[PDB]
């Protein structure tokens, strides 16, 4: 049913339920034998269990404990979504990331600690195993300051454009090229025509969007934003989105992901 | 007299020493808390204790060993140089290698081994705190990806000037440096510039009978840079025998542009007796 | 602009070029066009622009020799291959410079031979909006492919795969990221599963691809392949198709567009 | 060897007054079998009679016209240094000057002019013939079109701390690894010891500088600055001086060459 779509959601926090209890064989048995992990995105994509504990051990020495949000479900019978706040040790992890310039090296590095907020995307198979795993997180995520956090900007941007109606103001803000799927599961959209028509539709039923403070990937191709979205018609309805949009060259919208589910809408009736 | 060759020399063994000990505060002690670290030159430059720390904590994480030669100190109360042979654990920073292209990734990289050479250059103050310290090595100074490959071409420099000069052949080594080379030898004398001045270094050179033999060359990791430990004898005016570290700065079409031959008055030997 | 003037209108272009009138050349461009030759290096802007980019060529008595073009079933695109021929100079030596050419002994009558894809935008008036020109190091002669030659490879393995009905060996060609447009202007296919469906499908068919010599861009981030296809069901029919496609950092397969217009397939056989 | 420094500045003069009369034979015939040419310095060079017809023909077909400055001697019986301000049609070099970035193109290609300011560093032997020709000029010396003129800047603030007595200053423009010859001609000085005694004279003497507005290499690399000099001790003299400054990295000067000739010393000035 659309009831797997909680399977998926429900999986998702037991994963961040896992990490905090600190059990690795516990982590590791979420993941087919052939996962793939990429945190940040960005780094080199890594596969297999030996891999994952070479990953996760570290992080686990670090007393790494995570704070869920509330996940939301892709409606392609696989994904789930899930934003997480983050701290561990600066030990023994904090180091490789100053040695990549990702964060500035403390002086105390024995008592200094981590904080992150990444948005977790994770693909499951039929059985709720885990085949795929993102982590989005930048350098902006790390302990809105860099020429490329601007490119966070494009997420305030849109949301204040189509809440104003400016369709070609919106549409202004992607390549001419553009893929976009909404929701995530259906067939996608191209180019600014199509999007218009998206868009029209949008403003005449009144949609209003709110969106959370935005994460990036680490090399800043990926702008990760969670919005809260309202719509006046056909009802009075509340939609939990996370929206992926890939950039080019020069900060343009090349593709967009909406990604909720079925259990991420409300009809609220006041 | 050279007194102070010696404390920096001994500095320089005492560094690698602490290394291998494994504690961290022992050696950011060794440094002076502006101090300058490039490694590998060609990277840029880091500064401070707190980025030594983080330089250093996850080497001594992945248990890195070092085995040292013997230094040769600079004629300019500052200098040190010491060639340095490590293994280290792959994990943590053979992935960041393999990034940038340095490394092809290993099977098994949880019980892999990093085996590098590089030459250390250490820069001292008057009390013994290193103020610079510029790490030499590249890709084919690096297991993982002995892959001489235009590097090699590059490297074959060093091997070109002591065949050359033990021939005589003067004007085949004028034709491995830039016609504006700078040379100095020893470091810590002032420098000569250009080919004539070269040239009769050179004709002196063969002259007293001087014979080089090269340890292989270390690059950077641009390739700017060939570092080369020789030993080299001479028969006038008295049998000697020198410990010394060559430092070439390449131009863009490889020539030698600038040398900096590295040996102190405590690098010599009488010989003949 | 159906099919028939875009691609009437392509010929037209390289026939002016043949023509060696640089006026009668810049009069079938948007006054704010944008060119890219190759793709890879970054765009001319503007009439005063495309003046300076094609006079040293025509001094040059560039002679274009080109293919049938094909249509894209989105009112926009005419694509079509082009062989060149012209004098070493003025150009050539500044293609030398950029390491794209091995200096001639006597450049006084060598020659440049190259081969590109011209990929031409036209909006309804039949003016060139965007001209995309997919030509690499190995696509110029006056080839020499050192991983170009491997990433040209990989349209030699996609159709071998393909016509042995390897759907697997397939699959693996490409990202999980994966977009498919096939053809360009219908709405786009998503991820593997929904390429596997795609394939399984062309097997069945009988689908047999042919392709010619494949050209890059200039950063070997795109990878350009004329094929003709053939199938056997529901009916025999021939496609002509050129196909561009978008790769990462490990050679996979990010993006592929299949350009082919509905006037571009007949019941022939090769 | 001969050519003393009357010699050297005449045929400074006369190349320049061959290019003006139009002769490439005349032109060609200035320069030794074997000679070398880099215009502008930053790109490869071009070596021999050959190449340099190939070099100058398209110049003189544009009609190139030359104001030659008055040149300096090196006292190293080679060296002779002169500026150059040019003009020539736009056609046929400038759309190759446009595709390379070093200009916008004109609008009017047929009427467009191309103006440029240049230092050529002309090194002949014991017969007056060119062994070496070098041409200093970048962005910022044509009628394109400030690149890095903060690079240029260097030049103003070595006059003005000079000027002041502020040798320390001074010092701070320059690597520890300095190289300065001045004059050329006289065994140069390594390292920031021998450049502060030198610039301690210079001081004592009551030196005062002032620079005419420098040219850059194409790369960046080089600030080529024409001064003239002034002195006090031990007679009120005057020297004009074109000065050459290779940077590193770091916008540091690494090696300085100050070309003055014996000849370009007098007793004159305000």
């Amino acid at each position: 049913a659309a009831m797997n779509e909680f399977a998926r959601k429900k999986r998702a926090l037991e994963h961040s339920r896992r990490i905090n209890a600190g059990d690795l064989d516990a982590i590791i048995d979420l993941y087919a034998p052939d996962a793939v992990l990429e945190d940040p995105v960005g780094l080199p994509p890594v596969t297999g269990h030996d891999a994952l504990r070479a990953h996760y051990e570290p992080l686990l020495a670090a007393h790494l404990r995570e704070e869920a949000a509330e996940p939301v479900a892709g409606q392609d019978a696989t994904h789930a979504l899930i934003q997480i706040s983050s701290v561990m040790d600066y030990l023994p992890v904090g180091p490789l990331y100053a040695e990549r310039g990702w964060l500035k090296a403390p002086d105390a590095p024995g008592t200094a600690r981590i904080h992150r907020t990444a948005m977790l995307v994770i693909r499951m198979d039929a059985s709720g195993l885990i085949r795929h795993l993102k982590s989005y997180w930048g350098t902006s995520d790390l302990s809105p300051a860099a020429d490329e956090a601007a490119r966070k900007q494009m997420a305030v941007d849109y949301a204040e454009r189509i809440n104003a109606g400016d369709i070609e103001g919106v549409l202004d803000l992607f390549t001419d090229d553009i893929v976009f799927e909404d929701p995530v599961g259906r067939p996608p959209m191209v180019g600014k025509d199509d999007l218009r028509r998206h868009l029209e539709l949008a403003v005449s039923c009144g949609t209003h969007e709110v969106p959370d403070p935005p994460m990036t990937s680490m090399d800043d191709r990926f702008v990760v934003t969670p919005t809260t979205v309202t719509v006046q018609r056909p009802r009075p309805m509340t939609f939990r989105i996370v929206g992926i949009v890939e950039l080019d060259e020069h900060g343009l919208g090349r593709r967009v992901q909406a990604f909720w589910g079925v259990t991420d809408v409300t009809m609220d009736d006041r």
